């Protein structure tokens, strides 16, 4: 029972870089309703009541996140393409 952290993107999930994903994990265990996160050195919140990334301080997309096991179809982790 293998869990990680995923964002939505347009045909599938990406993997959270590892960094990123200890910290969601870590917010996550304390039952923090939200955390923030940086992502190619931009702010993004994880609002963890509603499942959702977005840009902090700009605009940009609403991306669905979820907790799920390691063992699922996946796109690649923060951007980098599985091949
Ligand atoms: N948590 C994150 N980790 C890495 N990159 C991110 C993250 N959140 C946003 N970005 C990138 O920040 C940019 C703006 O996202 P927005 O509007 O939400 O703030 C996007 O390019 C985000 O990257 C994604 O989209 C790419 C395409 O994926 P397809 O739809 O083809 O599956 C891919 O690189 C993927 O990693």
């Amino acid at each position: 029972g293998e869990y990680a952290w995923y964002y939505e993107g347009r045909n599938g999930w990406w993997q959270y870089d590892e960094r990123t994903s200890r910290e969601l994990e870590d917010a996550f265990s304390k039952g923090k309703k939200n955390t923030e996160m940086l992502i190619a050195g931009f702010l993004y919140v994880a609002d963890l009541e509603n499942m959702v990334q977005y840009r902090r301080n700009e605009h940009g997309r609403r991306r669905k996140i979820k907790r799920d096991i390691i063992d699922i179809p996946k796109k690649g982790v923060a951007g980098l393409r599985l091949d």
